[PDB]
């Protein structure tokens, strides 16, 4: 079978349910995924501020990222699938050789049109070049079903059987409809290109994750 990229919410659904009935979530499953999406900020930030590094992180929140990260090996993907992380500009200060000037003019848009030069040079810039998230990463396994406005997509392509974790339930998520596929912390992924989208208005970052 090839690649899944789903653009219907019903097909979504029925596919990430999949993936929620083999996990075979426990009370504690359920309470990690729900007080993450509802507020994450006390486990990313520090991760971020330290890598992946949870050995410099207190105790109570290297207990609560040991447990999330169980939860999340708890399911993989049943097929090789694309899921959009959407981000703002603030992302793109990540990137080496993109220089402060360069966002500047970037978030000047042509009636919400995005420069196609400094695109090209943020190709050339990430093209080939393997980044890593070192906090969790929120994504959607349908674009736009969550902050859809965002000037940013990484559509990142999921290896089939890779650990990943549908969560666009009710009793798992604090924001249902976004149907939210939650990523391992440290994923790594391959940037294969840096394009405007059809119609100019989202800067789409193509990219591979490895197989986690
Ligand atoms: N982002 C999505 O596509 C998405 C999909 C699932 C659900 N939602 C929900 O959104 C909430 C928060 O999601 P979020 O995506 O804003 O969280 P986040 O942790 O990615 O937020 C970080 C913000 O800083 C920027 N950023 C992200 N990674 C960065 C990095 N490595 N370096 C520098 N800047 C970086 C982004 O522009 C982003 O807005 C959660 O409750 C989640 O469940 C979001």
């Amino acid at each position: 079978a090839e690649t899944k990229n789903f653009t219907d919410l019903v097909e979504a659904t029925k596919w990430g349910n999949s993936l929620i009935k083999s996990a075979k979530y426990s009370s504690k499953d359920k309470m990690a995924i729900y007080n993450y999406t509802k507020n994450s900020s006390p486990i990313n930030t520090p991760l971020r501020s330290a890598n992946g590094d949870v050995n410099k992180l207190s105790e109570n929140i290297q207990e609560q990222v040991r447990q999330l990260d169980s939860t999340i090996s708890k399911s993989v993907t049943p097929d090789s699938v694309y899921v959009y992380r959407l981000l703002n500009l603030d992302y793109l200060s990540s990137i080496t050789g993109f220089t402060r000037e360069d966002l500047h003019m970037l978030q000047q848009t042509n009636n919400g049109q995005y420069n196609e030069a400094l695109v090209s040079k943020l190709n050339n810039l990430m093209n080939s070049r393997i980044y890593r998230e070192n906090g969790y990463s929120s994504t959607q396994l349908v674009s736009g079903a969550a902050l859809a406005g965002r000037p940013i997509e990484l559509k990142l392509e999921l290896p089939k059987g890779t650990k990943a974790a549908y969560i666009d339930s009710k009793e798992l998520t604090a924001y249902p409809g976004q149907q939210e596929v939650l990523l391992p912390r440290g994923t790594e992924y391959a940037v294969g290109s840096v394009k405007l989208s059809d119609n100019k208005r989202k800067i789409i970052i193509t990219a591979v994750v490895f197989k986690k």
